[PDB]
């Protein structure tokens, strides 16, 4: 057993649509399922594989924006700030 926290139903949907290893994880575990989700869903640019385009996806509707970069993680962590509680203080 993991001994960690469950994100809300829409966010858990992204992670399960990716194939997550439970319903209880840390920020660093939950966000790893986004990387595998995009790699399976191939939501990145043809020109820039590290640039992500979630427009029309559940992950995009949940982000509230069609795009972010592997070099700019900020809006993911902000979508977690209010969806997911962590050990961090
Ligand atoms: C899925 C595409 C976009 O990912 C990549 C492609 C490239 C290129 N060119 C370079 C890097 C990745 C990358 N970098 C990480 C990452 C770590 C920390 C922060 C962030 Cl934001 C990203 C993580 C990932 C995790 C969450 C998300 Cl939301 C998206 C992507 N991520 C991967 O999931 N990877 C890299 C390793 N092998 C794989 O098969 C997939």
């Amino acid at each position: 057993q993991i001994n960690q926290v469950r994100p809300k139903l829409p966010l858990l949907k992204i992670l399960h649509a990716a194939g997550a290893q439970g319903e209880m994880f840390t920020v660093k575990e939950v966000m790893h399922y986004l990387g595998q989700y995009i790699m399976v869903k191939q939501l990145y640019d043809q020109q820039e594989q590290h640039m992500v385009y979630c427009g029309g996806d559940l992950l995009g509707e949940l982000l509230g924006r069609q795009s972010f970069s592997v070099k700019d993680p900020s809006p993911l962590y902000d979508m977690l700030r209010k969806n997911l509680v962590t050990l961090a203080t």
